[PDB]
C-alpha cells in the first residue's frame, strides 16, 4: 500500500526510480519481527510508535532518550508514518548517553546483551539490530558485532560520515554484518557517506524525516539514517519469509537497485536498498 506523501526515503526503497513520493509495501509490515535500536534510547511514548516500542536496557542513570538520535532511527525502522516496517516490535538499548557518546566497552556490552535478550522476546519472524554508531577501528567492537550476527540477528551498521574508506571504522569494517552507506533523493552518494569494499548496501540518508523526542519530528542526515532503512527492510522481508537473519544482507544486495547511484568510488558497491514490492 501507499503512504501518499511519504518521506522520500520510504518512497525510494519501494521504487525502481528516484523522484516519487508514495511508499508501497506488503501490509504484513514486519509484524512478528523485532528490531533492536542500539543507540541513545527510544521515546516509547511517542504516538508514532503505537505502543510497539519499549526500552529494554540502559547503561546510564536513565533509559530515556534525552538526545533524539535513537528515537529518530527507531522511527525510520518502524514508526507508523516514518517507518519502513510499520508493524515491527522495537526494542531500545541505550548504549549512548544523551550527548550521543558511548565508550566502546558499553557498546560491546549492549551487543552481547541483544544476542542474549532476543531469547526473552517474541520474534517468530526474526530479529534485527540497527547500529547507527561507530568510531575508529577496533577488533573487539568488530568481534562483538560478529557475535551478534552469528547468534541469529541481522546486524545493520552505519558506514560512517567521514567521506572516507570505512575500513578504518568499527563496527563498519566487520565483514559479517551489513554495512550501510547513505544516498540522497537525487541518487547521489551522500556527501559525507563513507565508502569502500566493506560496504554492502546504500540506503536513504540525506534529509530524512522521522520521529524526535518530545513527541515531535525533524529531518536530519547521516549514515545513521540510512542504517535503519536497511534494518526495517530486513525485518519486513523476514516477515514475508523472503530471507533470514543470516541471509538478509546478501538478499538485500541481490535484490537492490543496481548501478543507479552517482559518485560511487571505484571498488564500492553501487547498490540501493529496494523492497521489490509489486503492488
Ligand atoms: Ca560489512
Amino acid at each position: 500500500a501507499a503512504q501518499t506523501n511519504a518521506p522520500w526515503g520510504l518512497a525510494r526503497i519501494s521504487s525502481t526510480s528516484p523522484g516519487t513520493s508514495t511508499y508501497y509495501y506488503d501490509e504484513s509490515a514486519g509484524q512478528g519481527s523485532c528490531v533492536y535500536v542500539i543507540d541513545t534510547g527510544i521515546e516509547a511514548s511517542h504516538p508514532e510508535f503505537e505502543g510497539r516500542a519499549q526500552m529494554v536496557k540502559t547503561y546510564y542513570y536513565s533509559s530515556r532518550d534525552g538526545n533524539g538520535h535513537g528515537t529518530h532511527c527507531a522511527g525510520t525502522v518502524g514508526s507508523r508514518t516514518y517507518g519502513v516496517a510499520k508493524k515491527t516490535q522495537l526494542f531500545g538499548v541505550k548504549v549512548l548517553d544523551d550527548n550521543g557518546s558511548g565508550q566502546y566497552s558499553t557498546i560491546i556490552a549492549g551487543m552481547d546483551f541483544v544476542a542474549s535478550d532476543k531469547n526473552n522476546r517474541n520474534c517468530p519472524k526474526g530479529v534485527v539490530a540497527s547500529l547507527s554508531l561507530g568510531g575508529g577501528y577496533s577488533s573487539s567492537v568488530n568481534s562483538a558485532a560478529a557475535r551478534l550476527q552469528s547468534s541469529g540477528v541481522m546486524v545493520a551498521v552505519a558506514a560512517g560520515n567521514n567521506n572516507a574508506d570505512a575500513r578504518n571504522y568499527s563496527p563498519a569494517s566487520e565483514p559479517s554484518v551489513c554495512t550501510v552507506g547513505a544516498s540522497d533523493r537525487y541518487d547521489r552518494r551522500s556527501s559525507f557517506s563513507n565508502y569502500g569494499s566493506v560496504l554492502d548496501i546504500f540506503g536513504p540518508g540525506t534529509s530524512i524525516l522521522s520521529t524526535w523526542i518530545g513527541g515531535s519530528t525533524r529531518s536530519i542526515s547521516g549514515t545513521s539514517m540510512a542504517t535503519p532503512h536497511v534494518a526495517g527492510l530486513a525485518a519486513y522481508l523476514m516477515t514475508l519469509g523472503k530471507t533470514t537473519a543470516a541471509s538478509a544482507c546478501r538478499y538485500i544486495a541481490d535484490t537492490a537497485n543496481k548501478g543507479d547511484l552517482s559518485n560511487i568510488p571505484f571498488g564500492t558497491v553501487n547498490l540501493l536498498a529496494y523492497n521489490n514490492y509489486q503492488a
